[PDB]
């Protein structure tokens, strides 16, 4: 096998049902297996939080421990991905760059400029899909060349198409024999960076480990103790390949002689990504508003400090900032969790952007995923594919359902910890003397909220109704 490959790391960073290096691998008699981490590149592209800077790193150490495992290594290379290109296809003869087959725009740019470079310098591309469960082109083709627009449609389609592709297999020590990962000259220049490189805080305090290992130990974890599965953070960096997690369910479903119903349920929240990841791959415009042909043009308010409260858990609404300081200590939160400060940030409360929030949600989440964050930051703030409208989550009585004695919000928000239950989700309706009984004044200690809740969703009710009822039939194209 006569190529000389670089293995270009984006997303798939893992070695289990990994097609584009499984590839590499068996077209190649030597791999350079790379991940480029290209400041100027990312800086242009998306806005990465110390969270998901530290869940890198760590899938990062994680795939060089598992290739160095196989006898292979992992390759961090610090530069510009043309300038890294030129110089490491000449330092290593190259002939075949390979790279996961990514939707996101930004990827495919970078993979058109690969390409480009590829032509000049004389190295072949190949590229896999590694990140669906479905050749979205045949669901395209199937609708008629444009993606579906209901989850209903979506699901039709697919039982026209079948079964989701199956994972590929794994790699072995054999495959590193056959195709030789050389150590490079200067090995120290390619070693996975620290925390400090990163100009980030040293200790990674978010109960989350990123990495193939993890996600793949979590994955068994949650087939065993069987709240939801914990593992997002795990198929956006692709250390989980979601064919594996798709047929892993399958082969419980078939054990229970197809009686066990839930790993159907689990199979049909990767079907959600999936419907989402089909409509981002085909929707101009996807991420923004204006130009988006499914997207409600709506007259968000600009309000910069607003937005300020929301992300920094100032908003005087325990839940909602619970919500927020969970986000951005841990780097994860629940679906129910999410929706609730979505809701409040759009159309519920603060009249803001949906794209300011998902901007947020990009730099906070360990599981930010261009396709999914865009589409449900649309849904929840009812730009599409979601149309009840008049029910806005409550930013108090929500909570209250799920946690009376609010000890989520005391675990993080401690400086309420000592307000009686009564006052926990309305603390600004405790008397000023209660205030000082439980060492926490409102307005000084913790604010006072920034609406009056009703009083802000009764308005943007109005709102709402005057854009769904002029933009009849944008909001038809998703209902
Ligand atoms: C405003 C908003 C923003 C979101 N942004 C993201 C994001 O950036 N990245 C992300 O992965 N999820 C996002 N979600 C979806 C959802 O909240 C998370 O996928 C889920 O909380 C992850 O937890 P889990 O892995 O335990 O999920 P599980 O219930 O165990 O689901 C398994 C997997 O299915 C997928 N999935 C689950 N729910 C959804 C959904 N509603 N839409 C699409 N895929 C889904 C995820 O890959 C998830 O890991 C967002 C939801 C909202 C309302
Ligand atoms: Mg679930």
């Amino acid at each position: 096998m006569p190529h000389r490959t670089i293995h270009l790391f984006r997303k798939g960073l893992r070695l289990h049902d990994n097609p584009t290096l499984l590839a590499a691998l068996e077209s190649s008699e030597t791999i350079y297996p790379v991940y480029v981490l290209d400041r100027r590149f990312l800086a242009s592209a998306m806005h990465i939080g110390a969270l998901r800077w530290h869940f890198l790193l760590q899938s990062l150490e994680d795939l060089h421990k598992n290739l160095s495992r196989l006898g292979a290594r992992l390759l961090v290379i610090q530069g510009e991905y043309e300038s890294v290109l030129r110089d490491h296809v000449q330092k290593w003869n190259i002939t075949q760059v390979t790279l996961d087959a990514e939707m996101e725009p930004f990827y495919k740019e970078m993979e058109a400029n690969i390409r480009r470079l590829g032509a000049e310098l004389g190295f072949e591309v190949l590229s896999r899909v590694g990140h669906s469960l479905y050749d979205t082109k045949r669901i395209l083709d199937l609708n008629g060349g444009s993606p579906p627009l209901t989850y209903k449609r979506f699901l039709h389609i697919l039982s026209q198409l079948g079964d989701p592709e199956v994972p590929v297999r794994n790699l072995t020590a054999e495959d590193f024999q056959r195709c030789m990962s050389p150590e490079p000259g200067l090995a120290e220049r390619y070693r996975v960076p620290v925390p400090a490189d990163l100009e980030i805080p040293p200790q990674s305090l978010s109960p989350w480990t990123g990495g193939e290992t993890e996600g793949l130990r979590r994955l068994e974890q949650h087939l065993t103790d069987q709240s939801t599965t914990g593992l997002s953070p795990y198929f956006s960096m692709g250390c989980l390949s979601v064919r594996t997690f798709f047929q892993r369910l399958s082969n419980i479903y078939a054990q229970a002689k197809h009686h066990s119903l839930p790993p159907v349920s689990l199979q049909g929240q990767l079907l959600w990504r999936e419907f989402f990841y089909t409509v981002a791959s085909a929707t101009q415009n996807f991420t923004q508003m204006a130009g988006n042909p499914i997207c409600l043009q709506i007259h968000w308010d600009e309000d910069a400090e607003r937005l300020h409260k929301w992300k920094t858990a100032q908003t005087g609404f325990p839940w909602i900032d619970a919500i927020m300081t969970q986000l951005r200590q841990e780097g994860w939160i629940h679906h129910l969790a999410r929706h609730a400060v979505a809701c409040f940030l759009t159309r519920g409360d603060l009249w803001i952007s949906w794209e300011e929030g998902m901007k947020v949600f990009e730099e906070l989440l360990l599981d930010a995923d261009y396709s999914i964050n865009a589409g449900n930051w649309m849904w929840l703030s009812a730009s599409a594919f979601f149309h009840h409208y008049t029910r806005i989550f409550c930013p108090v009585r929500f909570g209250k359902r799920t946690d009376p004695e609010g000890q989520y919000i005391r675990k993080y928000l401690p400086v309420l910890k000592n307000f009686p239950t009564k006052y926990i989700y309305e603390p600004w309706t405790a008397s000023e003397e209660e205030q000082r009984q439980a060492g926490c004044i409102i307005g000084r200690d913790y604010p006072f909220p920034m609406v009056n809740h009703k009083e802000a969703s009764d308005r943007n009710l109005q709102l709402m109704r005057r854009v769904r009822e002029e933009q009849r039939g944008t909001a038809q194209l998703t209902r």
